[PDB]
């Protein structure tokens, strides 16, 4: 088969035929075929595809908006290992956007409710930065989140990083019940 997998012949290909070229799958597609996110053997089960065609969410407005407009990504210069930190960016419209630094990947947030859900975020996100992510998806207001990962609070001014937190790591909420606005704090 052909493989088109470059930013410039997936961007000509998506401009053209709108549609992934055929060496693309969807996330679900690769997990049915044995894919495990974090273990680097998409290349193993589905020898040639790249993970492609899933919705992104531009929960940080870094790419266009518009009503009606949605967003999708998909892997570029990949072969195996690993998936790298390139994607093509495409929306409904067909607009095209790149990026090359795509570090991140999802976690998950375990609710008070009980309930688990999914988020994308970067390991350079702010702790303040993931909450407004979180409010964004979930509707939970900052003021009621209180972030915990393997026994210590995610504070404000830190970073995903700073707390090893990676793809498919779980944070945990926990009851915050003070409720308050901004506040402000003094730099000598």
């Amino acid at each position: 088969a052909q493989v088109i997998n470059t930013f410039d012949g997936v961007a000509d290909y998506l401009q053209t035929y709108h549609k992934l070229p055929d060496n693309y799958i969807t996330k679900s597609e690769a997990q049915a075929l044995g894919w495990v996110a974090s273990k680097g053997n998409l290349a193993d089960v589905a020898p040639g595809k790249s993970i492609g065609g899933d919705i992104f969410s531009n929960r940080e407005g870094k790419l266009p908006g518009k009503s009606g407009r949605t967003w999708r990504e998909a892997d570029i210069n990949y072969t195996s290992g690993f998936r790298n930190s390139d994607r093509i960016l495409y929306s409904s419209d067909w607009l095209i956007y790149k990026t090359t630094d795509h570090y991140g990947g999802q976690i998950f947030v375990k609710t008070l409710t009980g309930k688990t859900i999914t988020l994308e975020v970067e390991p350079s996100d702010t702790i303040e930065n993931v909450k407004a992510k979180i409010q964004d998806k979930e509707g939970i207001p900052p003021d009621q989140q209180r972030l915990i990962f393997a026994g210590k609070q995610l504070e404000d001014g830190r970073t995903l990083s700073d707390y090893n937190i990676q793809k498919e790591s779980t944070l945990h909420l926990v009851l915050r019940l003070r409720g308050g606005g901004q506040t402000f704090t003094k730099i000598r």
